[PDB]
């Protein structure tokens, strides 16, 4: 599975997970946002047997979820 981090507020699973998708078959696309305002952060565990992407979008890390730079790494 792969990981991610700065997933914004309003933002939920079916972000990274349809994002990802894209990415890799992303069976599984979680998202874990702050506590009760802990929206400053966030980190998802999604998850896609295609690691030749989460090889690249693992590297990298602005990435851009629904509108934030996130960043991606191949957990």
């Amino acid at each position: 599975k792969i990981f991610v981090g700065g997933l914004s507020v309003n933002t939920t699973v079916e972000d990274v997970k349809h994002y990802f998708e894209q990415f890799g078959k992303v069976d599984d696309a979680m998202l874990m946002f702050d506590k009760t305002t802990n929206r400053h952060r966030g980190f998802g565990f999604v998850t896609f047997e295609s690691e030749d992407i989460v090889e690249k979008v693992c590297e990298i890390h602005f990435h851009e979820i629904n509108n934030k730079m996130v960043e991606c790494k191949k957990a």
